[PDB]
C-alpha cells in the first residue's frame, strides 16, 4: 500500500487522516512541528490524507509543498 | 489502489467524490483553502473524483491544471 | 483499476460512461465546464468511456484531444 | 484490463466490438463523430475490438491509424 | 491476457484464431478491408493468430510486416 | 502466457508445437506461405515450439532468425 | 512491503510507530544514538513512522532530512 | 507463465536436452536440430534444467550466450 | 521479502532484530568482525533491523553507512 | 523461478545442486564439457547452486566467472 | 521465488553460513568454498539470513559488494 512523506516546514502543521467509507470525516489530526517527518500510508481507516501548513511532501507522483493560511 | 494529489491554487477549491456503482452522484466534497494539499484514493466509495477551482493536480499521467 | 483523467477546455464537455455487460448504452453523462477536471476509473459499472465536447485527456497510453 | 484508446478523425466512424467466446460476431457498433473520444476496455463480453473510418488510434503498443 | 493490432495495408486481409486446447484448427476468420484495424486479444478459445494478406502488426514485441 | 511471432521468408515455413508434459512429440504443424505471420501462445497444450525454414521471429528476448 | 531507512545525525533521534487500525496513538519508539541505522517496515501494527531529530532518511521515494 | 529459452542451431546435430524436475535427476528428452533450426523451450511441471550441446546461439532473459561442439 | 546487506568496517559491529507484532523488542544480535558480511531479511520474526557500529550498509534505497561508537 | 546460465570453458566442470530444506548436501552433480550450456532453475528440490571448474556464469545480477 | 545472491571465493576456505529462520536464530550449515568457486544461494523456508566469512565477491539485487578475510 502507498504512503506518503510529509516534513513540517513550521511548527503547528497538521496532517489529518479522512476516514475510509461512504462517511467522509476527519479521525485523526496528526501534529507536526518544524523538522520532523511523518512517513504515512493509506490503510483501512484512511482513504484520503490532507495537509494543512507549510510542508514538504513527496508521494510516488513527486514533491508538493503545502502553503499555510 | 491508485491516488491523486491536489493543492489549492486559490480559496474554496472543492474536490468532489462520486460514487461507485449502478448510480453517479457527489457523496462528499472537500473544501480546500489557498496552499491546502489533499492526496485522496479511488475507493470502494468513489470511482472518480471531479476538482473545481484553481487547483494543480498529480497523477499517475502526470501534472493536470483545473482552472475556476 | 486503469483511470482517464479528462480537462475541459470549453463549457459543457461531457464524459458519458457505457455499461459493462452484454448490452451496451450511456448510463451517465457528467458535464464538466471549462477548466474543471474529472479524473475517472473503469468500474464494475463502466467498461468504456466516451468523451464529447473540447477536452485534454490523459491516459497510461499519454496525452489526447477530443474536439467540439 | 487492458483499453484501447480511438479518436474519430472524421464523422461515422464506428468502434465495433466482437464477441469473447466460441462464436465470434459483432454485438455492438458504437459511432464517434469527428472529433470524440471512446477509450474502451477488453472485457468479459469484448474480446477483440475492430474500428473502420478514419481515427487515431493508441495503445499499450503505440499509435496507428485507421483509414476510412 | 496480451493483444495484436492488426492494420490492413490492402483489401481482403485475414486474421485467422487457432483453437486453444489440444487440438488446433481455424475457428474465425476475420475479414479486414484496406485501412481498417482489429485489435485482437488471446482468449480461452484462441491461443494462436494467423495473419494472411498485407497488414502492419504491432505487438509487445514490437512491429512487423505480413505481405 | 509468453508469445512467439514468426514470419514466414519463404514458403512451407513449419511451426511446430510440441506436447506439455512426461512425454515430448510433436502434435501439430502449421504451415506458413512467404509472408504469413503466426503469433502463437505457450500453453497447457504446447510447451516447447520448434521452426524450421527461413523465417524472422520475435519473442520477449530479441529477434532470432531461422534458415532453411 | 515498504521499509524505511534511518540514520541519526546526532544522539537521541526518536523514531515513533503509530499503531494501524481505527485509533492513533504511538505504541513504540526506539532512540538512536549518532551514526546508527535502523531500517524499519510497515507491519500489521505500524501504518505511520515519525521521525524526531536530526535524520538523514530514505525511503522509495527518495530522500528527506529531518530536523531536530 | 514460465520462463524459455530460444535456440538457434549453427551446425548440425545439435542436441537441447531435457533434464527432469523432482527429486530425480536424468534426462527425459533430447531434441535433435539441424542447421539454422530454431526451437523456443519453456522450463515445465517436467524441465527445471536444459542442456544444449553442439554449436548453438541460445537468448535467455539473462541475455546471449553460446554453446561451442 | 526485501533484504539489507551489512558488511562491517570495523570489528564489533552488531545486527539487531527488532520483533514483529505488537511487542517490540530485541530478539537476536548477530556480531559481525571487521570484512564480514551479512545479508538479512525481513521475515515472519523480524520487522526491524538496527545497526549499530561502523558498517557499509546497502538495500533496495541504495548505499546508506553507519557509523560507530 | 530464478535461473542461472552456465558455460563450461574447460573439461568437468560440475555444476552441483544442494537440497532444499533443514538440512544441506548435494542431491545432484551435473558435469559439463568445454562450450556446453546447462540452464537450471531454482526448484522445489534445489535451493542453492555450486559452481566447479572454469565457467562462465549468468544470472539476473550480472556476469561472475567461476575457476577452476 | 525468493531472493538468491551470488558468493565467488576469492580465497580458499571462505564460509556461506545459513542462518535459521524462525524465532531462534543460529547458524545451520556452513559451506565451505574453495577459491574461484561459485555458490548461487536462496533465501529460503530454512534460511532467513547468510553470513559469508573470508574473502569473497558478491553480488545481490543491491549491486556488488566484497567480504574482506
Ligand atoms: N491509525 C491510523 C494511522 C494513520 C495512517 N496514515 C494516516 C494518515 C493520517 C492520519 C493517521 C494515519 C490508520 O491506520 O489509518
Ligand atoms: N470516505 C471517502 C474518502 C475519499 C477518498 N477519496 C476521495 C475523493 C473525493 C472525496 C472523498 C474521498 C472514500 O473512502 O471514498
Ligand atoms: N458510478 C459510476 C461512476 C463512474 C466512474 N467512471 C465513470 C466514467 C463515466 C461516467 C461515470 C463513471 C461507476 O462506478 O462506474
Ligand atoms: N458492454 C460492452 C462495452 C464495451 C467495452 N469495450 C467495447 C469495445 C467495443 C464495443 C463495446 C465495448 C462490454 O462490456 O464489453
Ligand atoms: N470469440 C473470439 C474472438 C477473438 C479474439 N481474438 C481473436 C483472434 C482471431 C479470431 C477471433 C478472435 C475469442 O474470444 O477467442
Ligand atoms: N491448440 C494449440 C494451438 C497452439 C498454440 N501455440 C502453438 C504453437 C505451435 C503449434 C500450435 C499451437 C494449443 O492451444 O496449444
Ligand atoms: N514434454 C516436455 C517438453 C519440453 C519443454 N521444454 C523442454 C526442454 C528440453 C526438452 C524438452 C522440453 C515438457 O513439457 O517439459
Ligand atoms: N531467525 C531470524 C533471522 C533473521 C533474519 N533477519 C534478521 C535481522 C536481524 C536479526 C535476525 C534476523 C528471523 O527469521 O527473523
Ligand atoms: N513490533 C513493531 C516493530 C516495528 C516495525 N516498524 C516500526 C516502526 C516504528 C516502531 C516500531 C516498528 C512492528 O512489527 O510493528
Ligand atoms: N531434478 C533437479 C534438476 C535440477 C534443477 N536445477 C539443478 C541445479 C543443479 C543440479 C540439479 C538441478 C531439480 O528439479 O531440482
Ligand atoms: N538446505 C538449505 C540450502 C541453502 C539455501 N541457501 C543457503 C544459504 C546458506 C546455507 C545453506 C543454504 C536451505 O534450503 O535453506
Amino acid at each position: 500500500s502507498d504512503f506518503v512523506v510529509i516534513k513540517a516546514l513550521e511548527d503547528g502543521v497538521n496532517v489529518i487522516g479522512l476516514t475510509r467509507g461512504a462517511d467522509t470525516r476527519f479521525h485523526h489530526s496528526e501534529k507536526l512541528d518544524k523538522g520532523e517527518v511523518l512517513i504515512a500510508q493509506f490503510t483501512e481507516h484512511t482513504s484520503a490524507i490532507k495537509v494543512r501548513g507549510k510542508a514538504y511532501i513527496q508521494t510516488r507522483h513527486g514533491v508538493i509543498e503545502s502553503e499555510g493560511k
